[PDB]
């Protein structure tokens, strides 16, 4: 199996190479991530090879004058065939109503798109960073138990600090009230602050939920965004 | 009833005028577009108030310097409460894929996060210039189809150039084929053109297929991303 | 003496903890770097979150900033004040000649001096490749040592080939360019238009151009007024 | 003489306009106005034709920056023989004209072997009046072109001048003001107000236009700073 990652926070992060070095555990990984969401078809991208992390098993990689989206074109290309595509792991939550716009998702979204299998991975940080040395065990089970399902497959996974179970979620969905609060820059004019807030708690068996409770969320994806019961 | 209207071209296209003063037809409009998709809250938006031209109706309205959901934040707060959100009309379109890029259909989108009913209005563009006098008559046939919907409603609206129809349609969901073309600049350093194509021509049914046949297309949308088919 | 390092590639660039490291062997070194225009952001208030620095480095107080490089300048002057030296890199490509100008790196380096303290900025020229931080250590060092003898405040601009070979005090490199645009079109038939203008002579010997190209370390002293002294009573026809 | 206009607030500012109608009275104009920094080379850059607002000024819009502007100007409407830039909505003053792309456009034109000059008017409360500036506007070009050529040279107008005054760049020390607040979602946040140490030095760029002269500074392309200059050991 040949497994190509990537990520939206870039060749740098070190989520990129612990989902790499995770992946490994599977097949051969191939590495393509942006230098720093659709596939940029505009003007054209550049890309050079990247050495992999000193600290870190050695990675076929690229650095990618793009979007996450468009590693996954690049990296088919210069990685092809390939049979599954990892996008992470994300520093930052992809929950709810967030996936809709999230980088780390889009290029996994893509690689489906591409007739392959795919997931994202993140990992809600609300303050810290992650340690992904005891996350390890976490994205091994993750991936062993994504690599179960039928192809092709998306999936996106939201992995809390301190993981205590796997669970399949679906996204939560929740209504919003609009906040906004007057102020002004010391220097005179008046500007709003944005504080937009859920009206409820995550129902249970959302993505929400499962971390809150300390889970490993696992949602699959649709691609169809039609509303099917408004059809006729 | 009230109106909220905005859109991401920002606050000088003739498209956000058109849907503007379609929608106060079917209610009083204040506008809110960007200054040149998620809501920001890292730090405070800026928000100034814009003048209405002399050759046209007047709408209170104002320039932020936000996302098009910020848009629809700030409005909330300075002319609610609304009861409809309208985002557009586009200069492009916002068909199939396109939808979960489009800072048009964000708008809209937040707007229904919020508990309210909202549309966006999408135009795709085929090298010549809309005409809004004549798209007028369709922005007001759609605002009627709309306005009788079971409230709340959330559907993304593409109309082609020169209508003959309107139709509701599913969003075109087809497969890619990558394709990569290197190349290099004048200075000898290589890169490369991305050109991804459908395997596929658009199914009869979805907006793309609406569109190419000439007929307005409306695809009702759902927030809800997971695939419930897989649980 | 305390050290306020940041750079312009992000908090996680290994330019930047390179820099750190090689910083402390001469003192308290204090991290904050951008998180992602040039000036201090005054207009609204700024996002900054304490940072743990690398596994793989030695501990450094760090800050990461939702701010521009300069900003990371004013922030850290008041988390970790008081600071006597702010250094900005090791930047992940060159800053030579006109390059200067536009320089994040550079400007955080200039801030730090638009407030009274010394400064330097540290960079790479790259050509499609990264740099051996390991490698370079030993002139990082050998650089530091030297900025630290000079009579201060001072303001040096930096740049380390990849494998040096000896350092050199350089002047700007300054050349006239031709302007060069060549008409294209995309894999869609729509036109644009590539700029590849071109210096009009080779750099010369003594500039910063001239010596990384020759695999010496390039420091240039840098001045903040942009003044052209020559013409403030200009003759006129 | 033909001339190129550009800035970096955009092709629908009308201090653009402005300046490209006073240069029209001594020369032909072409704008190529960024599309709202040096030159981009990593890809290519689009351009369009743009109508100039309801005199009329061949001109395009571009999507890059000022810079972009000027090597595309150049061969859109070559030979040129002066580079004008602005009028930039906003001051240029002191340590402002650094990171100033009104300023870089202008400095663009000048490595292309060009003469050429940015204009900024300082803001806040009142709106600049061009019909009231027009006079000082032809008058700073008059000047600009006696000089010897090539020049470059930094412009700033006060809303309504009574002078004008070569000068040169005001260099300042600033002292750091931060002051930490907090979001109404509980979050922590700085703001930052730096102030210079002293005032204005007398003939600087900045005095000048306090004292509502017209401020016209020299620059110079090399940033070295040879009283620092060493020879090898
Ligand atoms: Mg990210
Ligand atoms: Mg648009
Ligand atoms: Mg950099
Ligand atoms: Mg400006």
């Amino acid at each position: 199996m040949r497994i190509l990652v990537t990520n939206d926070d870039g060749i740098y992060s070190p989520g990129l190479w612990a989902l790499a070095e995770a992946a490994s555990q599977f097949g051969e990984v191939f590495v393509a991530a942006p230098d720093t969401h659709a596939i940029t078809i505009a003007h054209p991208v550049r890309a050079y090879p990247h050495p992999s992390p000193l600290h870190a098993p050695h990675f076929p990689a690229y650095r990618v004058r793009g979007t996450p989206a468009d590693c996954v074109a690049l990296g088919l290309h210069l990685f092809g065939p390939v049979d599954l595509v990892l996008s992470g792991v994300n520093l930052g939550s992809n929950l709810g109503h967030e996936i809709w716009h999230s980088g780390t998702v889009a290029a996994a979204k893509q690689g489906y798109l591409f007739g392959l299998s795919a997931a994202a991975f993140s990992v809600p940080l609300n303050g810290e960073v992650p340690d992904f040395a005891g996350l390890r065990p976490w994205l091994l089970r993750t991936l062993e138990t994504l690599l179960r399902l039928e192809r092709p497959f998306l999936v996106n996974v939201n992995l809390p600090l301190r993981p205590k179970g796997f669970l399949w979620t679906r996204q939560s969905v929740r209504a919003y009230e609009g906040v906004v609060i007057p102020g002004e820059d010391p220097m005179g004019r008046p500007f709003y602050w944005f504080a937009p807030r859920p009206l409820k708690e995550a129902e249970e068996g959302t993505d929400r939920w499962a971390v809150a409770q300390g889970f490993v969320s696992a949602t699959p994806l649709r691609l169809d965004l039609t509303d099917e019961t408004r059809l006729q």
